[PDB]
């Protein structure tokens, strides 16, 4: 029993985890193979914040001018290039530390575990969402780019997140293990914001699914909905639409409580209108949105 | 910016969890050097549950009855012996991935890391306190016997605490390492309850210092208190009594933020008092209690 916010082990990126430095600026690469990925704003200077030419930075660089450190060891770089918003430096030694890994670039309400670094050094690890609006609530202190965000299902781990900046309200922006952002933003100095963030009510339907499989049926109701009016309900309290998709990705936890997605969709409409009159649910007072249906199916008992 | 719940890395930890199986039972044990350290209840059958004698029990088996498997390899029990509630099983083999590491017993309202495991395998890790009723609120399923808590401060693992069972209203109870049980619990099923908890209040400060180290300030006040008279409202509250080791050990905050630890308290009064009217603090919108002063200035700093 009992329900938590839960990582991967983070042990096999942990051995992965380098610092790079070029000219003043240091922060944390991510070392597999024998390729160190990093962001390459680590590139830029003072000056170059606002409107930087990242292949105009680049082609001034030789090997010799990034300092990549593994623990102790220093790391010697023989190539490098740039792939959309992250460099790769080719260093001569294979990291021997490497596990079983790929790249997915995953899609907003997905959660992965972050091994927050600093200086290369693992500092802590938590667990995050992608936001609809394709940032994510962190905990990240200056020198923490680089720090990377991962799923292990199996033996595999899935890189899906690289930290790169933090916006001005506070939460963060990063690319894929590709360079590519995730959402709009660009590794520039300018004025950039996130959107309005919205809930992702297909994972808020999973935990309140894990609720009744830890005994807690206090929130249901007789009733039930057609999809478009929870939807026409849904987005009045600025939460995600819910899709078809969604309703069947939802069925096995349907199939194992017997209540109907619909039918717990009429209880989170519910909830949404009653708020909570002074209970908790798997110990919170808000609706929780950051974990999805597969987390839910991994963490709880087969049995409700 | 931020603030979220945070283990620590747990690497050090995964290079030391093995199954350990011993007739129909298999769990997790802690390889440390060439020692395993398992809950003593692993001997039980379902005769033995209701009043195990765990002396006599443990003279019946040999060192070949218990099946320790470090991944994919078997490891050689040559030994066994008791220490309180956790079995010791001596391997040929040391742990060549031993940490530098430490066995201590934390205080109620310390904070850890759990390594969830099963059959031998790390599964999550997530950040636990323990609770001034000597529960922890875990997420444990059957198999996970054995997992264990620990901080890191250095290099060092700081090995606190081994799971060994789930009390009737779903938390969690164990031993430290030593085999002793954090709170008045027994390895035997007979009829135990989590006691009344209480919320720990310097943890709730501490994460009121990290609110506003993060902008988080609606809940200030032009107003100050004593130890005395907080201390009555935290009892009724069910509030943990605050001392004046609390309040030096928030010292730090309450600099870096300008902000006096009674000031402090008279904040955490008000809210206490009147409720949060519908705001939220950190994003939650009740009061946080399992992050540590330690735990803010590490993750703030
Ligand atoms: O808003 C942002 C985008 S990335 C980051 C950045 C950009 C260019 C140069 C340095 C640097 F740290 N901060
Ligand atoms: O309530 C409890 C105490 S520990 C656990 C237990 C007791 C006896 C034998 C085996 C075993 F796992 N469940
Ligand atoms: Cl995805
Ligand atoms: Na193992
Ligand atoms: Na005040």
């Amino acid at each position: 029993s009992g329900f938590r916010k839960m990582a991967f082990p983070s042990g096999k990126v942990e051995g992965c985890m380098v610092q790079v430095t070029c000219g003043t600026t240091t922060l944390n690469g991510l070392w597999l193979d024998d390729v160190v990925y990093c962001p390459r704003h680590v590139i830029c200077t003072s000056e170059d914040m606002l409107n930087p030419n990242y292949e105009d930075l680049l082609i001034r660089k030789s090997n010799h001018n990034f300092l990549v450190q593994a623990g102790n060891v220093q790391l010697r770089v023989i190539g490098h290039s740039m792939q959309n918003c992250v460099l790769k430096l080719k260093v001569d030694t294979a990291n021997p530390k490497t596990p079983k890994y790929k790249f997915v670039r995953i899609q907003p309400g997905q959660t992965f575990s972050v091994l927050a670094c600093y200086n290369g050094s693992p500092s802590g690890v938590y667990q995050c969402a992608m936001r609809p609006n394709f940032t994510i609530k962190g905990s990240f202190l200056n020198g923490s780019c680089g720090s990377v965000g991962f799923n292990i299902d199996y033996d595999c781990v899935s890189f899906c997140y690289m930290h790169h900046m933090e916006l001005p309200t506070g939460v963060h922006a990063g690319t894929d293990l590709e360079g590519n952002f995730y959402g709009p933003f660009v590794d520039r100095q300018t004025a950039q914001a996130a959107g309005t963030d919205t809930t992702i009510t297909v994972n808020v339907l999973a935990w309140l699914y894990a609720a009744v499989i830890n005994g807690d049926r206090w929130f249901l109701n007789r009733f039930t909905t057609t999809l478009n009016d929870f939807n026409l309900v849904a987005m009045k309290y600025n939460y995600e639409p819910l899709t078809q998709d969604h309703v069947d990705i939802l069925g096995p936890l349907s199939a194992q409580t017997g209540i109907a997605v619909l039918d717990m969709c009429a209880s989170l409409k519910e909830l949404l209108q009653n708020g909570m009159n002074g209970r908790t649910i798997l110990g919170s007072a808000l609706l929780e949105d950051e974990f999805t249906p597969f987390d839910v199916v991994r963490q709880c008992s087969g049995v409700t």
